[PDB]
């Protein structure tokens, strides 16, 4: 009777990266007079902000708005507290973890390169072997070279090495870059918080739950009733056969 | 008979990172009956831009905004577009400063670390070996770390010998971080696009004067008439002999 539907973002409401498409945000609005609904996006909340509407509506239009797999979260159109990686992890790993990826970083020598390698954000470390600080060209020249190279790819396989057993998860951030954050702080780490308001169920609903997909593991988990998705119109589609029956 | 003054912000219009004293604002105008007046910043534009007004009032209430010591440069309400520090240096060297950099932090093991290490500006590298990352009662600890472990200043001494003849300069960020420019790139940038803007004279007004301050090269350059200021108040003072004797 108390029920949520909890969506990713990217591929799931909105074309990646990019705002929402007016119909699919109505239907949301529509759906809300049945189910409270939120999203779950691996991207800061600012990030999420723009795709959701303008400014900080978002948060008025979900009822639920958890940024960085809900480590950041907002509830009913207020911020909630953020455990911190730091506090989680610890000084002495994160710091073996930020030096071991600036002694490999700068051993890499490529055509080029531009700043802010290491972005410390609430839930991860976003690393990023050319530069955060690049433009669209640069973007595209980069995202070309990493896949010659295998850049990203061979510095996760030495960091998963070195840090075997020690509770680090990696997974890309798309272009560029990619996360580090504590094992269990995916798309799941919403769902603990999500456990004290008591939700009669929860749907989830992405288009990356298939196994290495970052839905996978909060599509799985026995707390949420799991959806696949292909695309915001399959979204829309799943939710009315559910729903509107 | 066509005159600009030209102040430096921290120490010489504002107290040190803050806001300007609406007093000091209220003659700045007063002073621009007479001349037309400027700022010239180390720091980027937004920062500037807070201390001197609301939002971006900074470009309406000055003549000219010249941000990141002139490589940013506002002027008459209007932005005038910025050489980048890899235009000007080209990849090689840039890399080699960057790689350098990488190197010796990774080597620093320190109580804690964050993120951001290296910022890629417009006129600038800003390289921070704690993290630009950090909250107040943390930019406290690493300034008290800093001080007695020497670690800028260190890092700086193995900088300059590494880079030397290659017209790199280093002078420190306050706390926390310090910044890497091409020689040249001090606060006398601004003059060069100054000189063809037809003033009949120049008044340089700074803090930071005397040898190996960040006023000292602008100051002491033969395209402007140089002061020495001690406070905003001196400021104010010196301008009012000067043109409301
Ligand atoms: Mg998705
Ligand atoms: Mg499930
Ligand atoms: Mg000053
Ligand atoms: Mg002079």
């Amino acid at each position: 009777e108390r029920v949520l539907c909890l969506f990713d973002v990217d591929g799931t409401l909105t074309p990646a990266r990019q705002k929402i498409d007016p119909e699919v945000a109505a239907f949301l609005q529509k759906l809300r007079s049945r189910v409270q609904i939120g999203v779950v996006g691996g991207s800061d909340y600012c990030k999420i902000a723009e795709q959701l509407g303008d400014g900080d509506e978002v948060i008025e239009k979900f009822d639920y708005v958890f940024a960085e797999n809900g480590t950041v979260q907002y509830k009913h159109g207020r911020l909630l507290s953020k455990q911190t990686i730091q506090n989680h992890l610890g000084e002495e790993l994160l710091q073996d973890l930020i030096n071991f990826c600036l002694s490999y970083m700068a051993l890499l020598r490529l055509p080029k390169k531009r700043g802010t390698f290491i972005e410390f954000r609430n839930g991860m470390l976003n690393i990023s072997p050319i530069g955060r600080s690049c433009t669209l060209e640069e973007r595209i020249e980069f995202s070309e070279l990493d896949k010659k190279e295998k850049i990203r790819e061979k510095f996760v396989e030495a960091l998963k090495t070195e840090f075997a057993g020690k509770g680090l998860k990696f997974s890309k951030g798309g272009m560029i870059s990619f996360d580090v954050f504590p094992e269990g702080w995916d798309k799941r780490y919403c769902l603990d918080s999500l456990d004290q308001d008591s939700f009669d169920t929860i749907h989830f609903f992405g288009n990356e739950t298939s196994p290495g997909g970052n839905d996978f593991e909060i599509f799985a988990d026995p707390r949420t009733v799991g959806h696949s998705v292909v695309s915001p119109q399959d979204t829309v589609q799943r939710c009315r056969e559910i729903f509107f029956p």
